[PDB]
């Protein structure tokens, strides 16, 4: 069970940080979005356009997918993304993330009845 | 088991205008530090200063805590905090924070061997 000292770091420390330490994005949301456990995820890419753009992709530019699967597709403009991608000097459990802010056109699988985005292949 | 499609909008959607913005702080670390599973925690304060400045306060000034436990301290200087509020238009499962960065005195509870802090009581 978390100790109470623990939880209190947890819930109320942010000694390494501020709310102004916009290169922390990828640290926060890596963390929030559950891909800090067990291993960091070494590259991960967040889409700011809304949902319906990137559900969007899955009726646009047909393009070959890097693991050769056949349901990958193209964004027809680029997007507002996020890269984050873990540093040299990262090491689990305490998962460090550099931010690169991109536009850039992104490459989505796309899977299901109705075909929406399943997975991140790639952005060009 | 989580479906492909939601597990493609955890893993890669944070639609909006200025993802890594300061005011997105609250909404980030909130979501990061475990206070937005099952409900929304409505009101909590992070605190930027050392951890050993943050455990000084635990022989600092003794207050009574708000909730009449006796094992309440005051900082004798004030430290940098940042509060995260509920918005109005914040909802479980979409818990969404006002971040306000403050410099006030914190009082905390302190407890365990050695004596920590185990819980943000308020600042003032
Ligand atoms: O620009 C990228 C490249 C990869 N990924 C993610 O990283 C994972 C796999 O990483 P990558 O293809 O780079 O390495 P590999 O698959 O060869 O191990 C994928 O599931 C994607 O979700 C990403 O989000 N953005
Ligand atoms: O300035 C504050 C006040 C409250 N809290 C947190 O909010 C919880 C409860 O809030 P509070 O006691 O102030 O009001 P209550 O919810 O009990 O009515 C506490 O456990 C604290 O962790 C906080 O982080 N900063």
């Amino acid at each position: 069970k978390e100790s109470a000292a623990a939880k209190f770091e947890r819930q109320h420390m942010d000694s390494g940080n501020s709310p102004s330490s916009s290169s922390n994005y990828c640290n926060l949301m890596m963390c929030c979005r559950k891909m800090t456990q067990g291993k960091c995820k070494p590259v991960n890419t967040f889409v700011h356009e809304s949902l319906a753009d990137v559900k969007a992709v899955c009726s646009q530019k047909k393009v070959t997918c890097k693991n050769g699967q056949t349901n990958c597709y193209q964004s027809k403009s680029t997007m507002r993304i996020t890269d984050c991608r873990e540093t040299g000097s990262s090491k689990y459990p305490n998962c460090a993330y550099k931010t690169t802010q991109v536009e850039k056109h992104i490459i989505v699988a796309c899977g299901g009845k109705p075909s929406v985005p399943v997975h991140f292949d790639a952005s060009v």
